[PDB]
């Protein structure tokens, strides 16, 4: 069946991104408030997409804030349970 949802623990916070940078990073608007400039991993680009729009889990940095990792990328399916769940807010655009 379907993989279990993740949903953030300490130190992390969901995002929408907001465009592609290159050099594996990515601009995302994370739902405390933040901007950040979001490194992604290569196993990541390898085996999905990552496009403007898509929801994802960021794992911050303690000493830069404007910046982060991308852990995860939501499908639309996770990303519309994470909106039932009020984990993200009801007029995000999915």
């Amino acid at each position: 069946d379907k993989r279990e949802l993740v949903f953030k623990e300490e130190g992390q916070e969901y995002g929408q991104v907001q465009r592609m940078l290159g050099n594996g990073r990515l601009d995302a608007y994370c739902f405390d408030g933040q901007k950040r400039l979001c490194h992604i991993r290569g196993k990541m680009r390898k085996k999905v997409w990552v496009n403007p729009g898509d929801i994802v889990l960021v794992s911050l940095r303690d000493f830069q804030d404007s910046k982060g990792d991308i852990i995860l990328k939501y499908t639309p399916d996770e990303a519309r349970a994470l909106k039932s769940k009020g984990e993200i807010p009801e007029t995000t655009k999915i």
